[PDB]
């Protein structure tokens, strides 16, 4: 189009010593929330820090000026109880001038503090100050349901060791996952059941595309990517495991479930009593 | 086509104490023998375990149905002396009815344990429980020799450090290697005097293919790539090196021969006396 | 065409115990000079080793003949106060016999030491025997300039942690980067407010190439990769940082700047006094 668009956001220190981003005060979430918008949008941002301790956002992928880099080299982040806007742009990809393609903003990206802790914001991501974003391109595949998954250190989105999350989905289900990894380590994330094309996307585009095939993955901090599968295409219900197969990551808790049900509403072996 | 195929497997324990999966029983080996069948191709493997640990068989990439993923958690592992049929299908690529593309089971996989040691299998894969499998797409390009080689935790297919193994070639074979990484490391793959595409065939479909050439990969627990090459192609016969790039690592001893022969059988320098 | 193309090269000791290649005695740098060629081309490189100790020089990517290896096991090392000549040919991609496509040499790459330290070249790598190459495609757009950073072990091109090193480019100019990485540790390479291709030159073929479009991207030794963008585009000037975002690598100095000006020669923020 593209569109202007305007959203709030928070801050905030949870009971518990975390840090959630939120579109709502008392309404925080780790990993954040998903923020998507369409290749050409602009968002404004209005930021508010409810904390004791400055913070800042951070985003990947999106065009910012140097003003909205969420740094304190650059006099972006936010005093305790400050409000800044951030503006984060997107473009279409098309030909330049010096003819070659503008790439476009379309991809799987994610927004993080940058001044919790230390000035990378390594406290702060630590404590869960992360979330995904979409940047989708016109005519993409747009799925029934979007699910955030971060390797957070040795954490699958903040919990505590063998306690997922999970994701329910049924057979036939076209499910996206956002996979980011944080902090410290490398990982392999990997799914039972269901694969996906290494590529911006996740989807091939046809018979010409050669991107890998795959269902394991490297990660590092800071990676993002994402993709689409179809639930049990091929394979059926099942409770089918996602997990880190670095194997003492998997051996301590970075695994979860990707529960597939059939059209009764169960997991083969697994029937409600 | 595809075709409905039969086979037999073994899991058993060997007298050091390392563990090998083979086609038959006193034939096993580390990696375990190689798997290749046809995009659209079943397999039904009749497995036994012949130890006297429970032990299982799951793969990548294929498409398996619950019953077959090899975990303890969806009861598809299998006793001491016990026998379990396990099913791979594959399927081709093809548009599905939503317009997307379904992108078929063809690539470079792999077939572990998940149940030696803990429920995600550590023990079985740090004493040689993994293999290789191949899913061809229709009209792929078949080589003269496919090599596998792993790198499980600090060793290359569970060889003491400094042994290889090393593989030979005469210069104009058309080699095929299965690259696969295992245990707890990250590592870096690299070829003297050859490179490949970053793609799932290692091979550049032509001009407008941009994938990377490279000749120096990262890769981490339960990767996995392949490639082809011509042997000594635009660099002549040698005893060319591959080797884990991470300083330490070949310096520890993940290195080994890649040896290219001249048309009369000897590699430069290094002549029979 | 291609050119045959002459060059001498000398390893030298620097005071400080350092290591580091260069075009002329005395004028040694860390990383090494760049060498640039296109597809088609021979390098002979005249090579002097005016060290103390044996050295090489070892080359990813580029077509050697096992004589030019820079390995001790195949007598391509040179001893204290030696010359050798070493031998760097390219090709031109097309199609085989076979019917299957040749590559080309086209790409990103590198050389380095192989002898220094251990028999892998751990201690020239170490000391700064490291340097870029890249061999363009006939039709490759070619940048305004380039600059090589290099993550070795836990510095930024040898350098001491928070010294840079720093890059500048005025608003509009077209910037090439090559990213190599060494030694011992995997790293995320990310770059703040500017984003690129993950393919062969870093830049979209154009609506039909699906390569993500990314900011961050793993690496671990010897891996390399290189792009262009334009300076400040969609986003204007500004100290843009780059850095490792691995959080103890960046909170212990692998980071430095882009520093993009306005027309007027300054940063928003950062204007002379
Ligand atoms: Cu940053
Ligand atoms: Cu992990
Ligand atoms: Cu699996
Ligand atoms: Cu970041
Ligand atoms: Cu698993
Ligand atoms: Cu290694
Ligand atoms: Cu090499
Ligand atoms: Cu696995
Ligand atoms: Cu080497
Ligand atoms: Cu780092
Ligand atoms: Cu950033
Ligand atoms: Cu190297
Ligand atoms: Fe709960
Ligand atoms: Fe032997
Ligand atoms: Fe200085
Ligand atoms: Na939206
Ligand atoms: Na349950
Ligand atoms: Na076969
Ligand atoms: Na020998
Ligand atoms: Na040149
Ligand atoms: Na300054």
């Amino acid at each position: 189009g593209g569109e202007v668009r305007h959203l709030k956001m928070y801050a905030e220190k949870l009971a518990d010593g975390q840090m959630g981003y939120g579109f709502e005060k008392g309404k925080a979430s780790v990993p954040g929330p998903l923020i998507e918008v369409n290749e050409g949008d602009t968002l404004h941002i209005e930021f508010t820090n409810t904390m004791d301790v400055r913070a800042s956002l951070h985003v990947h992928g999106l065009d910012y000026e140097i003003s909205s880099d969420g740094t304190a080299m650059n006099k972006s982040d936010v005093e305790p109880g400050g409000t800044r806007t951030y503006t984060w742009r997107t473009h279409k990809p098309g030909r330049r001038d010096d003819g070659t393609w503008r790439p476009g903003s379309a991809g799987y990206w994610h927004y993080h503090d940058h001044v919790v802790g230390t000035e990378h914001g390594t406290g702060g991501i630590r404590n869960g100050l992360y979330g995904p974003v979409i940047v989708r391109r016109k005519g993409d595949v747009l799925p029934d349901a979007t699910h955030t998954i971060v390797f957070n250190d040795m954490t699958i989105n903040n919990r505590k060791p063998h306690t997922g999350p999970d994701f329910e989905a049924t057979v036939g289900d076209r499910v996206e996952i956002v996979m980011i990894t944080h902090g410290e380590y490398y990982h392999t994330f990997h799914m039972h059941g269901h694969r996906w094309a290494d590529n911006r996307t996740g989807i091939l585009t046809g018979p010409d595309d050669p991107s890998r095939v795959i269902d394991n993955k490297i990660t590092g901090p800071a990676d993002s990517f994402g993709f689409q599968i179809i639930a049990g295409e091929g394979v059926g219900a099942g409770a089918w495991m996602y997990h880190c197969h670095v194997q003492s990551h998997s051996d301590m808790g970075m695994v979860g479930l990707f529960l597939v049900k059939k059209p009764d509403g169960t997991i083969p072996g697994y029937e409600p009593h």
